[PDB]
């Protein structure tokens, strides 16, 4: 019930010793269930859908757009190359480019989108575009992980990023080649196993976007199909009081678990 959803959420958060924030979207009945829901919090890496869906907007304008070329050089590299570090000296696709930092949550390659878009401004722009006001993307990777308390600088809240991802997903924020393309990718994520996925029955069918970065901020943004019910999309973000607290993503499985019950 609705009552107890919120007992057991404060209840997770005492015990994990952080600060939890949650927005599920139940789209049958556009119902919500929140907790520090209009908090922000850092975005981490979950702020890489925003960028990718950025570019699969111009897409809809500049047809082949995201078969454009972008070199990778070894200076173009982070502290986190899985794909990109195999094209050094090479190029990358845009496409290409957008599905290494929404899959492998690749560093490197949403520098090269921020670059290809102008900078961090034009993701705000974009997130603007779609009705949102709170998201805001001020540095690229890897200063968009320190996570300061207190700074709002790279975050947005949960209730917000929930509906922008409901609006990319499943809305009309994009055109229909464009919106099934994120959520292909989204499908194909190899990093949430554990996180919000780990909450949920098996089968379900399941599209997110992982975020880890400083003070233990461990997040997760996701799209979910249960069964043959209407889709939920769920926003999972945590953050502690230690700026080298090690990642909690079992507290976003357990958060999963307690406000998709019964879904
Ligand atoms: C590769 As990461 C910890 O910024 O999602």
């Amino acid at each position: 019930d609705v009552q107890q959803v919120q007992k057991k959420l404060a209840a997770l958060e005492k015990q994990s010793g952080g600060r939890l924030g949650v927005a599920l979207i139940n789209t049958a009945d556009n119902s919500q269930v929140l907790y520090r829901a209009d908090e922000r919090f850092a975005m981490c890496s979950t702020s890489k859908v925003m960028t990718a869906a950025a570019v699969l907007k111009q897409s809809e304008t500049h047809d082949g757009i995201l078969q454009q070329k972008m070199t990778i050089k070894k200076a173009d590299l982070t502290n986190w190359n899985p794909v990109t570090e195999k094209y050094v000296g090479n190029t990358m696709t845009l496409a290409e480019l957008s599905a290494a930092t929404l899959q492998y949550s690749d560093n490197t390659a949403m520098n090269k989108l921020l670059a290809h878009l102008g900078g961090p401004g034009n993701v705000t722009a974009f997130a603007r575009s779609i009705g949102d006001t709170t998201f805001r993307l001020d540095r690229k990777e890897p200063e968009l992980n320190t996570a300061i308390p207190g700074d709002e600088r790279d975050t947005t809240s949960p209730l917000a990023m929930a509906k922008s991802l409901r609006k990319l997903t499943l809305g009309d924020a994009l055109a229909g080649p464009q919106r099934a393309q994120l959520v292909d990718w989204l499908k194909g994520n190899t990093t949430g196993g554990q996180s919000i996925r780990a909450g949920l029955p098996a089968h379900w069918v399941v599209g997110d976007k992982t975020g880890a970065c400083d003070y233990g901020t461990t997040n997760d943004i996701a799209v979910i199909w249960p069964e043959d019910r209407a889709p939920l999309v769920l926003v999972t973000y945590f953050t502690q009081p230690q700026q080298d607290a090690k990642w909690r993503k079992d507290v976003l499985a357990a958060a999963a678990k307690i406000v998709t019950e019964g879904k």
